[PDB]
């Protein structure tokens, strides 16, 4: 009767986000529709539920605390269903959530979010995404020294980062005084 596939909804929302053409209304509509969609018990469904809740929360400064908990809960559900889904994307998501906003989650642990990010790097060193998110976490938690090798790996393969990821990396590098000071 026209109900959207959650995975396809996610891809459409992510396309808008990449373009910068997502409004609050677009993000909220995606959240409502994935919530309404039937759960097929897959890790993918749960990942999408978490990711879309996360995008809505991100558009509210990560201060939509109930949405952060919905993200946390569905990321854990996804991991329980298949911890290898999308090369551990749900574990990476959960790690980033904790390093950035763990203090706003009852069962979150900010510092242990770094362990999740380390786990993803250990399993999937080939993806600069993983190095970028690990570096982001170390920096967020005031521990720049271990971030530098990860920054160097992310910068070295920056052509494989999404536009959003490149802007994130470039912001971290601007904050340290410029990419020219990494001295990889």
């Amino acid at each position: 009767a026209g109900q959207a596939d959650p995975l396809a909804l996610y891809d459409l929302l992510e396309g808008r986000i990449a373009a910068g053409t997502d409004s609050e209304a677009d993000r909220v509509a995606a959240l409502e529709q994935v919530r309404a969609a039937a759960d097929d018990q897959s890790a993918a469904y749960a990942y999408v539920r978490a990711a879309v809740a996360g995008r809505v929360a991100e558009g509210r400064g990560l201060k939509a605390l109930k949405l952060l908990e919905e993200m946390r809960t569905w990321a854990l559900t996804s991991i329980e269903r298949d911890p290898g889904y999308r090369d551990m994307a749900a574990t990476r998501m959960l790690g980033t959530l904790y390093v950035l906003a763990g203090q706003h989650l009852a069962d979150g642990d900010s510092e242990q979010g770094l362990e999740l990010l380390e786990d993803v790097v250990a399993a999937h060193p080939e993806a600069p995404t993983n190095h970028l998110r690990l570096a982001e976490g170390y920096i967020a938690l005031g521990d720049p020294e271990p971030a530098f090798p990860s920054l160097c790996l992310a910068q070295g393969a920056r052509a494989q980062l999404s536009g959003e990821e490149q802007r994130l990396l470039d912001g971290l590098l601007a904050d340290i005084g410029g990419a020219d000071l990494l001295a990889c």
